[PDB]
């Protein structure tokens, strides 16, 4: 009474014959056109389907390197799945279910926060934040001239350069960086927003795309030329230590600080401090500091905090692949890109990355920052696409533990640009 | 003093759950949280947490009445019926538990890590003889069942759903929670009429599970031909375990369990829906498939042991880390604490007494067929099915004084406990037919 024993190859920890059964299945349901629109529904197809593209990601020869491989064909293979009809409407709903109406990607950043932010020494936290906004600063500065000098040799002027290509790309992405820009936008010129958004949507998502190549490349860079590389690391020589037994409990007061910090984070922002000065603080800005002031205040044990380490590696090496399919299948749409994808467009748009690079590399060179962590962070996790760009580009260029302060340049970051937005609007 | 912050609510010293409870506290009254699975689970965490803590900590409420979750679902029901949620705290809840469905998720991951946590050959042993016992049981409780409903003017159809069945399912969210699930789908009506009796009953068959667990070893040492006190059969003659080698458990194995638990349902989901979805005019519950598919991905002898113990792992995981915050789902869902109430009668109190009764009469006659000992049949094949799922064998089998049967009874609890869903499947849908 036995089918057959396990094989030798595996598939995301499952031998072939094991993975057949769980293919099979994903086949009959697509068919069949049968799927709960749920996790099971879409954790079940997104698992699958991971599991497949990332293998051949992880091995495809050429692509592995310079692309950043596993979660990059994952991501872009089920973008492709969405623009060619591969997918069923409810295997589409299924995925939405999960990225969007259940919010996995805010679940997913809050649990790498947590992890992230617990694992570090409470002397080394404020430092790091006062050296790495000026360093954002400077990968503005850097995109801004890029664009310029870019923008001129194409006969644009500077307006539409900053207005259309710069911001939109510095921004903090889609909802916190083209939608708000899409509306000083219209509630200065008094244009519509949809003409804003349409074009800016289009132009970020292309450099979103250049940023996760980049971030690949500039892992591979750090490997030849390893004095720019902190290995991981971005600070100088940086990370009660008794790591005491860990329970599984451990690990879920990890969930509970996550989605309560999240939950805290929430509330300031939406009812007690929306905006400091002139600029606005996203919740997951705000999110960063409360974790801050969680592992600086002493409240959590260190066995606490190594469950929320061992949470956090959960995620970012189990579900990951998972999240890329969401992330390829909602926050992607190939037919914006192309039509828009003019080569005056693509060009721009790279350059003013490359601009972001140069300017953090520089930045955090001056700072006392590692040169690649320092442009992956202040410069591509700026000119990517909010959160869901953070985790393709560290994900490309495996730095997802630096994912705090990406989402310090995606959050903190975009909201200056913000303000910059509503002065370059205005004056011109 | 200082004593008194080394407290712990759910693995959270005093100080850092009152960060945690003042976070509750500021959405609450200013009215902000995200109706996703953030805001639902921060929630569901913080509420379960204090909660379940009391629930362990009154005396007759963990001894008899099941402690934490138990608590925390009529706590959780309580807080709906005084008004004292707000709207996005129970849409926070309710999309958790239902839009997202972390509820089938849950359950998903219970069956898969229950029968795949099951040595294969111990599994395919168990057909020959202390399965058949299970069922036994069950026929058992089912005629003592049914005459006792009958003397209290209750019909047949009601006392197999809201009686005998979950008394002999798997317990509260192994057994009650899918229950009514599967009551729903089949005949449309609430599972809240459903659960909120099912528990009730479950929780009194419990007790007397415990009671005449004592009793049937007290009977034990007078009828020595019944007891053979300790072991179940007449040759092995030696208990302590046989394995199979499972060495290396890392996050990648207890992934796989992930998926196997999302895709095992899926196949269950589409069978169900689409390949058959009526076999005869009884139509089988997507739950009912997955214990039929789960039991036969072991069978088949596909996964490694390393990945068998992902499953459990998982399970686990889910099972003591994440049931708080299903109780406090639960208990929004699934509760009305009036069919509660009006459940708590001396009526029900005899019918549960005598349906348990009839599990060890019937466990006892089958295993003496077989070649099992009479006393420990009725333990292990009636008394920990009639029980609540796990942590009742454990009660159960300390007070026969046979902790070292757990191995049977996990098989009861686990195996039985999806047999059961199968069973009430198939009773649920040919009571509905006329
Ligand atoms: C390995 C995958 C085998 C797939 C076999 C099932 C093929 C689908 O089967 C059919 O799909 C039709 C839609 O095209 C439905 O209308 C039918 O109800 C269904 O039977
Ligand atoms: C306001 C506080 C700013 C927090 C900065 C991010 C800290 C969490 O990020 C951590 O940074 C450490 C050193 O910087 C690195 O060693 C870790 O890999 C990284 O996870
Ligand atoms: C007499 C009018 C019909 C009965 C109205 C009261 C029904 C209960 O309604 C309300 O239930 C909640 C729980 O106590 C509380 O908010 C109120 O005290 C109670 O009035
Ligand atoms: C939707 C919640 C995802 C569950 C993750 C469980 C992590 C358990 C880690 C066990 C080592
Ligand atoms: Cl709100
Ligand atoms: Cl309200
Ligand atoms: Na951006
Ligand atoms: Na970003
Ligand atoms: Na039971
Ligand atoms: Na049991």
């Amino acid at each position: 009474k036995g089918a057959s024993d396990l094989l030798r190859f595996k598939i995301f920890g499952m031998p072939l014959p094991l993975y057949a059964f769980a293919l099979i299945t994903l086949l009959l349901s697509h068919f069949y056109n049968a799927i709960p629109t749920d996790l099971v529904g879409g954790f079940a197809l997104m698992f699958v389907m991971g599991a497949i593209f990332g293998e051949i990601g992880k091995r495809l020869p050429i692509f592995n390197k310079y692309i950043g491989g596993a979660p990059v064909m994952i991501f872009l293979v089920a973008a492709y799945f969405v623009y060619a009809g591969i997918f069923t409407q409810k295997e589409i709903d299924a995925i939405s279910n999960v990225m969007d109406k259940s919010n996995f990607l805010n679940l997913f950043i809050a649990v790498l926060i947590t992890g992230a932010i617990l694992s570090v020494n409470r002397k080394l936290l404020l430092k790091s934040l006062l050296g790495y906004i000026p360093t954002i600063l400077a990968g503005i500065v850097g995109a801004s001239l890029f664009g310029i000098v870019i923008g001129l040799c194409f006969g644009i002027p500077v307006d539409r350069i900053m207005m259309l290509y710069v911001l939109p790309i510095m921004g903090g992405g889609n909802g916190a960086g083209a939608v708000p820009l899409s509306e000083i936008y219209h509630s200065v010129t008094g244009r519509s927003r949809e003409e804003y958004y349409s074009t800016a949507i289009a132009i970020l998502t292309i450099a979103n795309i250049f940023a996760i190549i980049f971030a690949a490349l500039l892992d591979m860079v750090g490997k030849k030329y390893t004095w720019l590389s902190g290995e991981g690391e971005l600070v100088r020589k940086a990370s009660d230590e008794k790591a005491g037994q860990i329970t599984h409990r451990e690990t879920a007061v990890g969930m509970v600080l996550s989605t309560t910090c999240f939950l805290l984070a929430y509330v300031v922002a939406k009812k007690i401090l929306p905006s400091i000065g002139g600029v606005s603080i996203h919740y997951f800005a705000w999110m960063v500091l409360i974790v801050a002031a969680l592992n600086a205040s002493g409240l959590c044990s260190p066995e606490i905090k190594a469950g929320a380490k061992r949470l956090s590696d959960f995620f970012s090496k189990q579900l990951l692949w998972v999240l890329m399919v969401g992330v390829g299948v909602c926050y992607t749409d190939l037919q914006e890109i192309i039509d828009a994808l003019t080569f005056a467009n693509v060009v721009i748009a790279a350059i003013i990355v490359v601009g972001a690079v140069v300017g953090a590399a520089i930045g955090g060179w001056l700072i006392g920052f590692y040169p690649i962590e320092s442009s992956i962070t202040a410069g591509l996790c700026m000119a990517n696409r909010g959160g869901s760009g953070d985790l393709e580009v560290l994900s490309a260029c495996n730095r997802m533990n630096l994912i705090s302060y990406a989402q310090i340049s995606s959050r903190l970051g975009g909201g200056i640009v913000l303000v910059i937005a509503s002065i370059v609007f205005s004056m011109m």
